[PDB]
């Protein structure tokens, strides 16, 4: 796979943190690990702005593919853009 968003910088950091909390196995870590890994990341974004963003994401049929979230979701999410 190859894609991505956030600066270099922000990629590595983000990565660094997300791989921490993407123990699945999979390369997809879940909702508790997420909002776990966009504080544990210092992230800009509050703990609810997260929490509310995912919850609100597969509200309609965002993780419909399974529930879980990759870690390209993750950037999409921080970063907020189309």
């Amino acid at each position: 796979m190859a894609r991505g968003s956030v600066s270099d910088e922000e990629m590595m950091e983000l990565r660094e943190a997300f791989a921490k909390v993407d123990t699945d196995g999979n390369g997809y870590i879940s909702f508790n690990e997420l909002n776990d890994l966009f504080k544990a990341a210092c992230l800009p974004l509050p703990g609810y702005r997260v929490r509310e963003i995912t919850e609100n994401l597969m509200a309609t049929g965002d993780l419909d593919q399974d529930g879980r979230i990759s870690f390209d979701e993750f950037i999409k999410i921080f970063h907020g853009l189309k």
